């Protein structure tokens, strides 16, 4: 019923009906010549995501500045180009610590660009993945509960605007220096992370609750239920993929169960860097009543404290 992939490959957000602004972009388009191509993410439709450099980017602090790049095809539709524009008024409105911002936009020329600040160390799955907790790189404990925090305070941030992102993911959360976070969209238009979508739409059904796949009710308490997905990946230092013994089909399979609720379903196990209390606030995110699950002012009081 729904499809969640936005013009560029990357998906998008469930938002309100948003007054016309009158907080925006910046009112100067970006200068293309610019931005020195380094790779390329991924790819949607009628567009394509570039990483790329920016030198002296004053008009981490001495290296160069990396840059996601939104880029709509030259041959876009007036439908592509109004759905582009779209996600722009969206991406002008994020303005939190922990969430991507929109730097600038290449409008009154073609194509249609946006500017997004990136993070240095790339996404928190490849990043964590190389990870061993402390008793390659490790990380403190401490340290994976203050990243899962940053998380929290994203998505807490993102449900006072009553947006809603339908596919959060440590594919999704980007890292810097010092284990910062931001929380992005560009996961859906990568190849590496083709196994995490199931083609249809196109649906990251194992983050997804049982009510976006039999309903596709997005709310923000479906981000609750992927909120809790992505912190069992922290947990496990991003090691394995949610439901990873499961096929795409089982997974499905798997979403009837919790509907049905007579104890047919499997839940993800406990990580072993995982304290009991965690994994129980972690399982009330997995709340079959979309209610009883908490809400992120809550997931972040536990997580900070």
């Amino acid at each position: 019923i729904v499809t969640l992939q936005g013009v560029t490959g990357g998906n998008t957000f469930a938002v309100p009906a948003l007054p016309p602004g009158a907080d925006g972009p910046p009112r100067v388009d970006f200068p293309r010549s610019r931005l020195r191509f380094k790779e390329k993410l991924g790819e949607g439709q009628f567009g394509e995501v570039h990483l790329c450099e920016v030198d002296s980017p004053q008009d981490r602090k001495g290296h160069p500045l990396l840059v996601a790049v939104k880029i709509l095809r030259p041959d876009a539709t007036k439908n592509a180009r109004n759905d582009f524009l779209k996600e722009v008024k969206i991406m002008s409105r994020l303005k939190d610590p922990n969430i991507i911002r929109l730097l600038g936009v290449c409008v009154q020329d073609d194509p249609l660009c946006m500017i997004t600040d990136y993070m240095e160390n790339g996404d928190l799955n490849q990043f964590l993945s190389a990870h061993q907790l402390e008793d390659g790189p490790t990380i403190s404990y401490p340290m994976l509960l203050h990243v899962a925090a940053q998380i929290a305070s994203g998505m807490r941030y993102l449900a006072t605007l009553n947006f809603v992102h339908r596919d959060l993911a440590t594919r999704n959360c980007l890292v810097g220096e010092n284990f910062t976070i931001k929380i992005a969209d560009f996961g859906m238009s990568r190849n590496l992370y083709a196994g995490d979508y199931y083609r249809v739409a196109v649906l990251p059904i194992r983050w997804m609750a049982w009510e976006c796949i039999l309903m596709g009710k997005f709310t923000t308490a479906s981000d609750v239920w992927a909120f809790g997905v992505t912190l069992w990946e922290v947990l496990m230092l991003c090691r394995a993929q949610p439901f990873g013994q499961l096929t795409d089909e089982q997974v499905i399979e798997n979403a009837g169960e919790f509907f049905r609720d007579q104890g047919r379903q499997v839940y993800l196990s406990r990580p072993p860097a995982c304290p009991q209390g965690l994994y129980e606030l972690m399982l009330r995110c997995w709340s079959r009543e979309s209610e009883q699950r908490p809400p992120f002012s809550q997931l972040h009081r536990f997580l900070a404290e």
